């Protein structure tokens, strides 16, 4: 149960296991997708949904669906942010390249992923340099952050990131950070076109869509 904060402005799906036709996204009641501009990590060769390719972007856009870019390569003991400043330049450069190669415009942001529930120490020591490096590569105005509500608050206070996508791992129950553009409300509980999807709700009308 979410505290009321205004109601969803539409559903965006995210998925790593495969590519979903536009017609099936629409049929599922979604208005678009948040798609990976990242490679497949070790142990992730199954992730046929990484990265989004140009042919998919054209399908989605032609059907009037919204596209948002996000970036996540590693996870857990291989989380991207562990490497701080150097890792942020490496991942932002790669994300930038894959975004451009998918047809993504320079007017759209890329949501860098903090797929964790970090301590404030980890945040200051590792995540701050990581996100500052993202901003050095693509610019503040293009830097989005996928993170829990505590981490979004920290970033907002430090001036890091222009777009925020909240996850629930370490977020207070029912809470939606008021700076957030997008909220992941359900993970890996449903399939569309045979592909497992997470469900995200749009919180603000300008949320990083390509168009
Ligand atoms: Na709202
Ligand atoms: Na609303
Ligand atoms: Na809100």
């Amino acid at each position: 149960n979410l505290y009321f904060q205004g109601g969803s402005l539409g559903t965006l799906l995210d998925y790593a296991a495969g590519v979903i036709p536009a017609s099936q996204i629409r049929a599922a009641g979604a208005v678009g997708a948040i798609r990976y501009v990242s490679d497949r990590r070790p142990g992730g060769a199954w992730m046929l949904g990484k990265p989004i390719q140009l042919s998919e972007a054209r399908d989605l856009s032609g059907n009037g669906l919204k596209i948002v870019s996000c970036y996540q390569y590693g996870k857990g003991s291989t989380a991207d942010w562990l490497g701080g400043a150097s890792a942020g330049v490496q991942h932002a450069r790669r994300g930038s390249e894959l975004h451009a190669a998918a047809g993504g415009p320079t007017s759209a942001p890329i949501y860098a992923s903090i797929d964790d529930n970090p301590s404030y120490e980890q945040y200051k020591n590792q995540i701050v340099p990581y996100l500052r490096s993202w901003e050095s590569v693509i610019g503040h105005q293009r830097t989005g952050v996928y993170a829990n509500s505590k981490t979004i608050d920290w970033a907002v206070n430090d001036g890091l990131g222009s777009y925020f996508w909240q996850h629930n791992w370490g977020s207070p129950k029912g809470y939606t950070h008021p700076a957030a553009h997008l909220h992941q409300v359900e993970i890996d509980k449903r399939k569309v076109g045979g592909v497992g999807v997470d469900v995200n709700q749009i919180l603000k009308p300008q949320f990083g869509q390509w168009a």
